[PDB]
């Protein structure tokens, strides 16, 4: 009855959450939980009462593991170069048939054969994995493996491409060459996926099937209902901060920025967003990133490298973000309006749909001016209609529920090894 049932992720700590949530509800239902990553993580990992795995104890000698996460500042900052000075339709001309992440899909030979030899050690009755793409390892192991999802979920359906930050309003001669490109795009996810699987003679699938059952997180308010059903076997789960003192006794709203764990480590990008709200009449929480001491503040502003975010969440009125899925789920759990500020990929996705949906306003980084993000905070702080929008958001997550029947499907998988 009780079952072992393995996690792992990609690099982001983004990626870590809906694993964590999952695994603590099976942990509940008296089942032995598992979780392969890197040592920065056992903390999290361990206070779960999870049985912490080192992904770096199981390398194949001549395929070390990529940690991409200490070099992020470096691919960061090319990223933020490019959505500063192009439009999202010039990044796509300009990528030339690249894919936004393929170029992730080469190092991660090392991660495959840790996890294959982890999976055989630890004999697990069920694995879940968080990736950006499925990985040959998914298919060998001797178990059933349910991709977790928690980047937009647009990729599950067959509508506009992901990556793009489309708009329902867009019309179709507006959109049709941007979608044109990023279908070139998937090829080259399609090629480097084909070189990964190859070098470990698994047939190549397609990079968000789910062989049996995939899990995507993402709020259901949110979801793309107009695009009919996701891909086959996919199904959704719904499941004090102290102030400081220097922000007491000063005027104006209190509003929460942070542009997310990894963009946060490319100094230029806080700068170019901070220096305008040293103007803008109101009191400012900054996570200020890893580089977070470098990043001058202002008399109106408080900040650190990394911020206890959800306690902090429901005392702000505003929440200036990168538009991450995580940023973005625990923003509209507390109730709060985005302005959301994307720097890659699915953020694209997920800011258009905060601005097609009346959560909030998108503001890019290539038209960026000062006056233009206080306007910005103006606008939606007095904007009663998207403050209702966020409230009805936010009361239907907490209301909304489907963890019964996808802990029923992950424990029939593990039992039935079929669905
Ligand atoms: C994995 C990297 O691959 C190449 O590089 C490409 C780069 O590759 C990635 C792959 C990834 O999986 C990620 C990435 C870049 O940056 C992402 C990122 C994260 C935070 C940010 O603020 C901005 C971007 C994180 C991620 O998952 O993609 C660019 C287009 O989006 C291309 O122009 C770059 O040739 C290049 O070989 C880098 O040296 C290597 O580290
Ligand atoms: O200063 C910070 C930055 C991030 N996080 C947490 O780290 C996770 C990932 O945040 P990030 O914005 O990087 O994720 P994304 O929105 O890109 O998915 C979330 O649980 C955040 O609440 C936090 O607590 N404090």
């Amino acid at each position: 009855k009780s079952l072992k049932i393995l996690f792992t992720a990609l690099f982001g700590p983004g990626h870590l959450n809906a694993c964590l949530g999952i695994g603590s509800l099976l942990r509940k239902r008296g089942h032995q939980i598992y979780f392969a990553h890197f040592p920065r993580h056992r903390a999290t990992i361990e206070k779960h009462g999870f049985l912490f795995i080192s992904l770096l104890d199981y390398a194949e000698p001549e395929f070390p593991i990529v940690d991409m996460l200490p070099d992020i500042g470096i691919i960061a900052k090319f990223a933020f170069e490019r959505m500063h000075k192009l439009t999202p339709l010039e990044l796509f001309r300009h990528a030339s048939g690249k894919h936004t992440f393929a170029g992730m899909v080469n190092g991660s030979k090392g991660e495959n054969y840790a996890m294959m030899k982890i999976v055989k050690e630890y004999k697990p009755d069920v694995c879940l994995a968080d990736y950006l793409f499925n990985m040959p390892w998914m298919f060998t192991v001797d178990c059933p493996v349910i991709p977790v999802k928690s980047v937009n979920p647009i990729e599950l359906y067959n509508g506009p491409p992901a990556l793009t930050g489309c708009s329902i309003h867009d019309p179709p001669s507006v959109r049709e060459e941007i979608e044109q490109l990023a279908r070139k795009s998937e090829l080259e996810l399609e090629s480097e996926l084909e070189k990964l699987f190859a070098h470990f003679n698994v047939p190549l699938v397609s990079y968000n099937y789910a062989q049996q059952l995939g899990i995507y997180i993402y709020p259901g308010p949110l979801d793309y209902k107009e695009l009919g059903s996701p891909k086959e076997n996919w199904v959704r789960l719904d499941s004090n901060f102290e102030l400081p003192e220097k922000l007491k006794d000063k005027p104006g709203k209190l509003i929460y920025v942070s542009m997310g764990s990894l963009a946060s480590a490319v100094t230029e990008l806080l700068t170019m967003i901070l220096t305008p709200l040293a103007n803008s009449p109101h009191r400012f929480i900054v996570s200020t990133g890893p580089n977070g001491d470098s990043i001058k503040l202002y008399d109106n502003m408080w900040g650190d490298k990394f911020i206890n975010q959800v306690a902090l969440l429901p005392k702000v009125d505003l929440f200036i973000t990168h538009g991450g899925s995580n940023s973005l789920i625990e923003g509209l759990t507390a109730g709060k309006p985005l302005i959301a500020i994307p720097q890659f990929g699915d953020q694209l996705d997920n800011a258009q749909r905060i601005a097609d949906l009346g959560l909030g306003v998108r503001l890019n980084l290539h038209e960026f001016s000062g006056e233009k993000l206080l306007k910005a905070i103006e606008d939606v702080l007095n904007d009663e209609k998207i403050n209702a929008n966020v409230a009805r958001v936010s009361e239907e997550l907490k209301k909304s529920d489907s963890k019964d029947k996808v802990i029923s499907l992950i424990e029939k998988l593990a039992r039935d090894k079929k669905l």
